[PDB]
Order: structure tokens, then sequence, then C-alpha cells
């Protein structure tokens, strides 16, 4: 029986947990009253926070189920480990250890590798495992290039373009994005930017979409500069240059209908498209769909030489 450590940034499971979540993100400092209310309002704006955390749970549960279904050599047991929400990464490793797991494979629910979003999680997981002893973790570092994942987005893009009216179909711009990170990741030779670019190329080329651009979104508010351009500004700049009648957003860096997609794209990017008179398109996120889960299972098996 092998452990399957599924990690992610995390989202509050209950509305009452938002402040604590924010505090964790701010490394021990409670958010200012208004700052807190603003975040609460965004969750409200997208229909409520309750559904969100459940997607990650379903992704982990479905992945476990699928992996035990498609092959009969290994019996996987999933453990979710989150960065800012309990169960925390260390606690997940602690439970695997307590459960008797001696070997585990880990995967982060973010296809592109980055020092802040994949490496830090893997590092924290392995250090805790080392500390407890008798537990070896093999970690997936990036999977944006898994053919099945690329195909998922390629098909979603094909469907969207094939369904647009003529005026729009030949005057559209595809914007491929991921979550922005501080520019200082460059001090570590972080390939994150390169991977998003390759991810965009693979998808646009597979879909036969010639007009596309790479952008970043959801940057946090700190004194340091984050990766740009932001999808909002990119959309406007491109419209000003070519006057596109439609924009298709593929937030490939994200795997589910969370705040970044439902708000930063579906609301903020549509505000821009609405403002310049262009149509807004944003294909279905992977969430816990069978096609996506099978892509993840493949990534895990390949990592294990299976
Ligand atoms: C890529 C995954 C990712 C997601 C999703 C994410 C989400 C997110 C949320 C949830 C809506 C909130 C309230 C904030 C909002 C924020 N997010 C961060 C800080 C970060 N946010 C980060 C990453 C990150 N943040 C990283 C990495 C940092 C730390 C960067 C660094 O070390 O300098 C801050 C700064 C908090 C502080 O004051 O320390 C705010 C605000 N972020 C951007
Ligand atoms: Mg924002």
């Amino acid at each position: 029986k092998m452990g399957l450590l599924v990690m992610a940034y995390g989202t509050p499971y209950k509305e009452e947990d938002i402040e604590r979540y924010y505090t964790h993100i701010r490394r021990g400092r409670k958010p200012e009253p208004e700052m807190l209310q603003d975040l609460k309002d965004r969750y409200e704006a997208i229909g409520g926070i309750s559904p969100l955390a459940q997607i990650t749970e379903q992704q982990a549960h479905n992945l476990e189920q699928h992996l035990n279904e498609i092959q009969d050599e290994i019996t996987f047991k999933a453990y979710i480990g989150l960065k800012h929400i309990e169960p925390f990464i260390e606690d997940a490793v602690a439970e695997m250890h307590k459960d008797g797991i001696t070997e585990a494979v880990s995967i982060v629910l973010a296809p592109h590798f980055s020092t802040f979003s994949v490496q830090s999680y893997n590092k924290r997981a392995k250090e805790e495992a080392e500390k407890l002893g008798g537990l070896t973790i093999t970690s997936v570092e990036s999977w944006y290039d898994e053919p099945k994942f690329v195909t998922y987005w390629v098909d979603r893009v094909k469907e969207t373009y094939a369904s647009m009216p003529e005026d729009e179909r030949e005057n559209a711009m595809l914007i491929v994005s991921a979550h922005s990170l501080p520019e200082k990741i460059k001090e570590f030779g972080d390939p994150y930017p390169d991977q998003l670019h390759e991810s965009a190329k693979l998808i646009a080329e597979g879909a036969g979409v010639s007009e596309y651009a790479v952008g970043w979104q959801s940057e946090g508010n700190t004194p340091d500069p984050w990766l740009g351009p932001d999808v909002q500004d990119l959309t406007r700049d491109l419209f000003e240059q070519k006057g596109y009648q439609a924009f298709v957003y593929v937030p490939v860096g994200f795997v589910a209908d969370h705040l970044e997609v439902l708000y930063d794209n579906d609301y903020e990017c549509k505000v821009v498209t609405d403002d310049i008179g262009a149509s807004y398109y944003r294909p279905e996120m992977p969430n816990a769909k069978p096609e996506f889960i099978d892509a993840l299972a493949t990534v895990v098996l390949k990592k294990l030489g299976r």
C-alpha cells in the first residue's frame, strides 16, 4: 500500500475559516478589517466558498480510485496536504507515517514547476518525512507536458473556437495564463515562466490557434514586483493593437473552479472584454473530470516507472 500525497495551495472549507486562512497567507498577521471583508466579498461574488474546497477533495479521491482501478500492482491511499489550510502538508506526511506508509508518491495540483508553488511543497513534505523516518517520498515536479493534459485543453479550445460565430472566430485572441509569482523567483533560476510559455505553445499549436498570448494573473499585493503582464492589461493592449472581437482565456496554471478563475477571470477579465465590446470565453476547468483524473493518474504512474 503506497501513499498518494496530493498537494495544493488550499481554500477554506468554511466561510468562518477565511480570516484564519488569510492570516496564514500573511504569515501570522491578521488581515486588516477591510482587507478581510474584501476577500469575503469576492467569495460571495462567486456564489459562496463552500463548493471550492470540495473540488480538491474530489480530485484527490477520484485520482486514488482511478489509480487503484486501472492497475492491480499498487494500492494507493490518498492524503491531501495543503499550504494554508488544514490538513497542512506536514500533517499529511505525519498521518501517512502514523498509518504505516513507508513509500509515497506526491503530486501538486499545479502543472507548472515553480520554486514557490511546487518545490517548496515537495521540500516541506520530504523534510517532514525525513524527520519522522521510515518514509520515502518520490515527487512529481511538473506535468504541464503530459500528452493527456495538453489534449484536455486542446480539445476544450477547439470546441470553443468551433462554436464561435464567424466575425469572432477569425478575429479572436487566445490568452494562456497561470498564477503570477514575485519576479524574485529569478534569483533561483525558476523555470516557471518558461513552462507557462511552452504550455501555451503546446495548447495553441494543438488546437490550431495561430493567435495567442501568454499572461499572468492574480498577483498578490506585496511591496515586490510580480510577473507580468497581467491578463487584464494584456487583453486591453492586444485589443488596442488588433481590435480582437473575442478573447478566450485558458488559465492553464489552474486546475479548478476556485477564486482565481471564477473571479479574476470570469469577472475581472469579462469587465475588460465588456468594456472594449469583445466576447468573453473561458473553457471548462479540469476540476475532477474523468479525463483530467486519467491524465493525473498517467503522470503518477509514469513517475513510478509504471
Ligand atoms: C501560486 C499559488 C498562489 C495562489 C493560488 C495564491 C492565492 C492567494 C489568495 C487566495 C485568493 C490570497 C488571499 C492571496 C494574497 C496574497 N498572497 C500573498 C503571498 C503569496 N502568494 C503566493 C502564491 C499564491 N497565492 C506566494 C508564493 C506568496 C508569497 C510570495 C513571497 O514570498 O513574497 C500575499 C502577501 C502576504 C504577506 O503579507 O506576507 C497576499 C496578500 N493570494 C495571491
Ligand atoms: Mg487581483
